[PDB]
């Protein structure tokens, strides 16, 4: 249990920063106003696949459709483990599964097995080979009713214009320091774990703008200096 794993947002609510991408999925969550295909965009870092999830989860609870996940239901549980079987999750960069990849793509599995939508999440998508972008291409032209296309991109540019205008478009933002700061001292205190002033600042400039990387690094940072945060600990796991 690990604070990177241990933080990670169960629902819009615990996500820090992006405003205006909560309230518009919160809200279109909680107004049945779902489009088919959502394009997360932002620098690597920015809670891209985080939110997407999120989205999945909130429109499979066994609840149902809602902003606010329950996240002890099965459907929860195991999208929150990526374990989902309506959620298939695809790394179009990875050529290591591009085999599944273009299969699954036209092998649209049209219908969901246990949850009402079945779910696509397609991460630097702009990477799909000639022949995953067609297909997919094709089904935004024409979209199952119980099917919903979540799209992650490092560069939003590189799709087609005919993709483009297809999806709601979020633009996800690099975090300054201080909201990442804030968070990295809140979380320590839930936790009951010390921590010195300058440390947290050396692991919030460190971060460069990711609230997962700025987890990542405090834990890389609990380890080395044994016990606490404290300063010494950070720029030497910063080190050399
Ligand atoms: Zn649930």
């Amino acid at each position: 249990q690990v604070l990177a794993r241990k933080w990670r947002p169960q629902t819009f609510a615990d996500v820090v920063g992006q405003e205006h991408v909560l309230t518009a999925l919160a809200n279109g969550l909680s107004l049945g106003r779902i489009h088919h295909a959502y394009l997360f965009s932002g620098t690597r870092g920015v809670g891209k696949t985080s939110i997407a999830r999120l989205l999945a989860k909130g429109l499979n609870c066994e609840t149902g459709i809602t902003a606010t996940p329950c996240g002890v239901c099965d459907n929860c549980r195991e999208i929150e483990q990526g374990r989902f079987v309506d959620l298939i999750e695809i790394d179009a960069a990875s050529r290591t599964k591009v085999e599944d990849t273009r299969d699954l793509l036209d092998n649209v599995q049209y219908a969901p097995a246990r949850g009402r939508f079945k779910v696509y999440l397609i991460d630097e998508v702009h990477m799909l080979s000639r022949h995953s972008f067609n297909a997919l291409l094709k089904t935004l032209e024409e979209p199952p009713e119980h099917v919903k296309f979540l799209l992650a991109t490092t560069d939003p540019q590189k799709l087609p214009v005919t993709i483009l205008s297809r999806c709601l478009q979020f633009h996800l933002k690099a975090l300054d320091v201080e909201q990442i700061r804030h968070q990295l001292e809140h979380i320590l205190n839930e936790e009951h774990i010390a921590h010195e002033p300058r440390a947290l600042q050396l692991l919030a400039r460190a971060a460069e703008g990711s609230l997962r990387d700025a987890l990542s690094l405090t834990d890389q940072a609990i380890a080395s200096g044994d016990g606490q945060v404290s300063t010494q600990a950070v720029s030497a796991m910063l080190g050399t």
